[PDB]
C-alpha cells in the first residue's frame, strides 16, 4: 500500500495520499458571504487528510453563483477564514482554498447590481444552480443567461484571481487551487463549446486557453509556483460544458504549458456523479510525461483504483467528495479496511450542523 505514505506537494507535505476534494456546501452567512464557526469544525474533523481542498470559494462578488458559497474578496471573509486555517493547524492539518468564479453558471438575483453574470460568450449554461427561498433554504433554479466580457474587462478578472490569492495567502491557506474546471468561468473560456469569441481569448486552443494561463502566471508571481495547483475537468461532458472536438490534444496542450510554470499539482476531474468513459492508460501515460508535479485522481474512486494507479506511475494522491462528507476519518478506515458511514445526500446543500458535522470517527 501507498496510499498512507508521505508525498511532497509544491511546498507542502502531505502525509498521505488520501485527499479531501472541494465540496461546495452552501453553509456560509448571507449577507457577506462569510464562513463560519460551524464550516471551521466541519474542516478541523477532516485534518487527517494528506491535504483538504476547500469548497469553492468566490475571489470576487461577481464570482459568485451559489447562495451560500462562500467568498475570500471582502475584510470579513479574510477575518473568518483565518479562524478557520488555524483551527485546521492546530490539528496538524494542511488546507488548500478551491478559488472559483462561477461565470454563467449563476443567477441575476445575486449579482452585484441584480445584472447578468458574465462569460467567454452570450450563451446560456442551460443548467441550475442553487439559490437560496426566503426561509434560506437551498433551491435549484435556472441560470440567467450571461453578458459576454468585453476585450477590457479580462485584466481584471486576472487582478481578482490575484487578489484573492494574496488574501488566501494572508488568510492561512497552505496552497490555493484554481477551479479550472466543472464548466466554470476558466472552463467556459477553455471549451469550444462555450466560448466562440472571435478575438484572442477564443478560436484556438492557444487562445481558449490565455486566460487560464494568464491567471496562472499572475497568482504564480503573487504567491510562488510552488504554492499553486488546478483542477481541470478537460475529457468529457460537465454540467453541458463538453471539451470541444479535439478534447485529448488540447488537455495535452495546456498541461505541457502548465508544466512550464512548475505549479504544485495538477488535479484531474474525471467524471461526474452520473459517470462515463474511463481515462486510457494512454492518455494517462502521455499526461504523466509532460506534467512533473503532483497529480491527484479524482470521481467514484476507490482506495483499491488509487493502490493501481499510484503504483503504475500514473497518479500521486486520490480526492475523496462523498466519501470524506461522510467520513471525517476516511484516513483511519481506509487503513483499517473499515466500513464507510451512511451518506445522506439531502444535506449535502445548505442547511446546518446536521449531514455536515454529526457524521462519527470511529
Ligand atoms: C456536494 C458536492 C459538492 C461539490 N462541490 C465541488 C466544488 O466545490 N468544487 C469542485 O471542484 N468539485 C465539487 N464537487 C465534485 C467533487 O469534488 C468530486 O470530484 C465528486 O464528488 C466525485 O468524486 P466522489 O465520487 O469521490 O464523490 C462536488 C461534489 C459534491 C457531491
Ligand atoms: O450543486 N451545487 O450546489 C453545487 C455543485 C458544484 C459546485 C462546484 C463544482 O465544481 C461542482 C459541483
Amino acid at each position: 500500500e501507498k496510499l498512507f505514505t508521505p508525498l511532497k506537494v509544491g511546498a507542502v507535505t502531505a502525509p498521505n495520499r488520501v485527499f479531501m476534494a472541494p465540496l461546495t456546501r452552501l453553509r456560509s452567512i448571507e449577507p457577506g458571504d462569510i464562513p463560519t464557526p460551524l464550516m471551521g469544525e466541519y474542516y478541523r474533523q477532516r485534518a487527517s487528510a494528506g491535504l483538504i481542498i476547500s469548497e469553492a470559494t468566490q475571489i470576487s462578488a461577481q464570482a459568485k453563483g451559489y447562495a451560500g458559497a462562500p467568498g475570500l474578496h471582502s475584510p470579513e471573509q479574510i477575518a473568518a477564514w483565518k479562524k478557520i486555517t488555524a483551527g485546521v493547524h492546530a490539528e496538524d492539518g494542511r488546507i488548500a482554498v478551491q478559488l472559483w468564479h462561477t461565470g454563467r453558471i449563476s443567477h441575476s438575483s445575486i449579482q452585484p447590481g441584480g445584472q447578468a453574470p458574465v462569460s467567454a460568450s452570450a450563451l446560456n449554461a442551460n443548467t441550475r444552480t442553487s439559490l437560496r427561498d426566503e426561509n434560506g433554504n437551498a433551491i435549484r433554479v435556472d441560470t440567467t443567461t450571461p453578458r459576454a466580457l468585453e476585450l477590457d474587462e479580462i485584466p481584471g478578472i486576472v487582478n481578482d484571481f490575484r487578489q484573492a490569492v494574496a488574501n488566501a495567502r494572508e488568510a492561512g491557506f497552505d496552497l490555493v487551487e484554481l477551479h479550472s474546471a466543472h464548466g466554470y468561468l476558466l472552463h467556459q473560456f477553455l471549451s469550444p463549446s462555450s466560448n466562440q469569441r472571435t478575438d484572442q481569448y477564443g478560436g484556438s486552443v492557444e487562445n481558449r486557453a490565455r486566460l487560464v494561463l494568464e491567471v496562472v502566471d499572475a497568482v504564480c508571481n503573487e504567491w510562488s509556483a510552488d504554492r499553486i495547483g488546478i483542477r481541470v475537468s478537460p475529457i468529457g461532458t460537465f454540467q453541458n460544458v463538453d471539451n470541444g472536438p479535439n478534447e485529448e490534444a488540447d488537455a495535452l496542450y495546456l498541461i505541457e504549458e502548465l508544466a512550464k510554470r512548475g505549479i504544485a499539482y495538477l488535479h484531474m476531474s474525471e467524471t461526474d456523479l452520473a459517470g462515463g468513459k474511463p481515462y486510457s492508460e494512454a492518455f494517462r501515460q502521455k499526461v504523466r510525461e509532460r506534467f512533473h508535479g503532483v497529480i491527484i485522481g479524482a470521481g467514484a474512486y476507490t482506495a483499491e483504483k488509487a493502490e493501481d494507479l499510484i503504483g503504475k506511475g500514473l497518479i500521486d494522491a486520490v480526492a475523496f467528495g462523498r466519501d470524506y462528507i461522510a467520513n471525517p476519518d476516511l484516513v483511519a478506515r481506509l487503513q483499517k479496511k473499515a466500513e464507510l458511514n451512511p451518506q445522506r445526500p439531502e444535506s449535502f446543500y445548505g442547511g446546518g450542523a446536521e449531514g455536515y458535522t454529526d457524521y462519527p470517527s470511529l
